[PDB]
């Protein structure tokens, strides 16, 4: 953290936040949500980190080359450490993404790395050749090498990412599953565990063995689970929780604006809301039923229960305003919305789903007050617009990520959020062979269009490019793009360090300090 010369911090620098739900797991290669990212950034730290404007900043790596943005060569600082004392070694790195490819550990964050398509990962991923093939090499105790198969000059963006993170071999080998828990786990992150109860608190405190722990003021942060976005709010209001989870209710949030102005953060936000429909799940197989419910879900009345927040509607996947994003709005978006109705109601007696023979599917969705309440709405919009019965099924976060990954749903409320500032890091989500297509959208044509974005001249032609891959998605209607989110949290005026200039929102409690109050 950086304190502001003047500032008076406070006796006791503790935070309190609200994480939003319970965490799949603290290992960085069982995880893919943002939740699960929040506490990593804390207990691990990678080569390159994000700034406070979410710019690529030195981590373990104190410097870094590239040539042909080929063969990146990571320089590791010295006084780089674990919790037990033992330095962080470029050959740490070697074995933790040799293990987050590896089938065996089966991670879901498995393709990412795929993503900026390491030499050899492609066979590795599907089991064909060993883990021991990957492109990276500990050329010395403190210079690693990643070898490339094709050029990626935003490859250095991806290694902010926890899943990219080190992992220590001793505790894994020592433990195996029980290497997380609060007495065993070892971090190379600002903080270590002090305390995880389920359902209660994830309890952080500051790790001294941090190579800049000099520059750390909180010593102890709380994550909470709470889904409920109405008590996150009650608690933050009763003085309990400093920062909330950047999920607001739709019914206090003109009220919170009006009370506490000065505490309400509002900010850009690289991610996408939509409903998310298992394209491998019939009658969700048909092109013409899934663009049924494309067009039959209203944007507007939907964008207008959370207008307060000033969310944009969404027209595709790739939030526009993504850093190499140049995005068509498709003409259906022009049209009335008793226009989309007509031609949803149209493609829906064609794959012979009328009014008199209807079509009943289950909405699935992550308990939650803000999805409950825009879940009831879709419901009803796609039951009057298009005829469609929609009965409503909510799971904890844990079971409805699950549940997505093994395809025994239906459509579900969906929300991806950008890994690094550029398209890829949403596009690659819809390859077939990607680890975190929930969706289960398989397009060669799709595939063909993100194979070509890496044979490219120029940035220009890759853009070009990006907005034809978009358009695919969109003509297969592979989701229902409901808004582009905003990143809009309430934090108590003595929480310093929290300028909300990052569009990711990759936050850490090392970067904070407490104003005395
Ligand atoms: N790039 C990581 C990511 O976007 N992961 C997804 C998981 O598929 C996620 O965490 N997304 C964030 C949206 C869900 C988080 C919150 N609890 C909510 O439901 O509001």
């Amino acid at each position: 953290a950086d304190v502001p010369a003047g500032v008076t911090l406070a006796e006791k620098q503790t935070l309190v936040r609200n994480n939003g739900s319970e965490v799949q797991s603290l290992d960085p290669h069982k995880i893919e949500g943002v939740p699960e990212s929040n506490i990593s950034r804390d207990l691990f730290e990678g080569l390159l980190v994000s700034d406070l404007d979410g710019h690529p900043a030195p981590g373990v790596a104190e410097s870094w080359d590239n040539k042909d943005a080929k063969v990146w060569t990571f320089h590791l600082r010295k006084d780089a450490k674990w919790s037990d004392g033992t330095p962080v070694t470029a050959q740490d790195f070697v074995y933790s993404w040799q293990r987050s490819v590896d089938p065996n550990t089966a991670s879901p964050y498995a393709s990412y790395l795929q993503y900026g398509h390491i030499a050899g990962i492609d066979e590795i991923l599907e089991g064909k050749k060993p883990i021991t093939d990957l492109g990276v090499k500990a050329i010395d105790d403190h210079t690693l090498e990643v070898t490339l198969s094709e050029p990626v000059p935003y490859f250095y963006k991806l290694l902010v990412h926890p899943s990219t993170s080190p992992v220590p071999k001793a505790a894994i080998e020592k433990f195996g599953e029980k290497w997380t828990q609060p007495g065993n786990i070892v971090t190379n992150g600002a903080y270590t565990l002090k305390d995880w109860v389920v359902n209660e608190r994830i309890v952080l405190e500051r790790s001294p063995t941090y190579w800049n722990n000099a520059k750390t003021v909180i010593n102890q942060v709380t994550y909470l689970p709470i889904a409920s976005e109405v008590t996150d709010v009650n608690r933050y209001r009763s003085g309990e929780i400093d920062m909330t989870n950047n999920s607001m209710p739709i019914e206090l949030f003109q009220k919170l604006k009006k009370e506490i102005p000065d505490e309400v953060h509002v900010d850009p936000y690289l991610c996408t809301y939509y409903y998310e429909i298992n394209n491998q799940k019939p009658p969700f197989n048909d092109v013409r039923v899934r663009t049924a419910l494309k067009l039959g879900m209203d944007r507007d009345i939907i964008v207008n229960k959370v207008k307060a927040q000033g969310n944009m509607p969404a027209y595709g996947y790739t939030p526009p305003y993504t850093d190499g994003a140049k995005l068509t709005q498709p003409e259906w978006f022009g049209w009335s919305q008793e226009k989309r109705n007509e031609e949803a109601k149209k493609l829906l007696a064609e794959a012979g789903y009328t009014a008199d023979k209807p079509l009943t599917i289950n909405l699935l969705y992550n308990t939650s007050d803000l999805h409950k309440k825009l879940a009831i709405a879709a419901s009803s919009l796609w039951k009057k617009n298009i005829g469609v019965n929609v009965k409503l099924v909510n799971q904890e976060w844990k079971t409805f990520l699950d549940t997505r990954h093994q395809g025994t749903f239906d459509v579900a409320r969906a929300g991806w959020c950008a890994d690094y500032n550029e398209p890829t890091s949403f596009l690659n989500t819809m390859l077939s062979n990607s680890s975190m297509n929930t969706a289960h959208y398989k397009s060669p044509a799709f595939d063909s269009i993100m194979a070509e974005t890496l044979k490219v001249t120029d940035e220009a032609q890759r853009t070009a490019l990006y907005t034809k891959a978009e358009q695919q998605l969109d003509k297969d209607s592979a989701i229902v793009p409901v808004y582009y989110y905003v990143n809009a949290r309430l934090v108590k005026p003595w929480v310093g360090g929290y300028t909300g200039k990052d569009p990711l929102d990759n936050t850490y409690t090392r970067n904070m300090y407490i104003v005395k109050h």
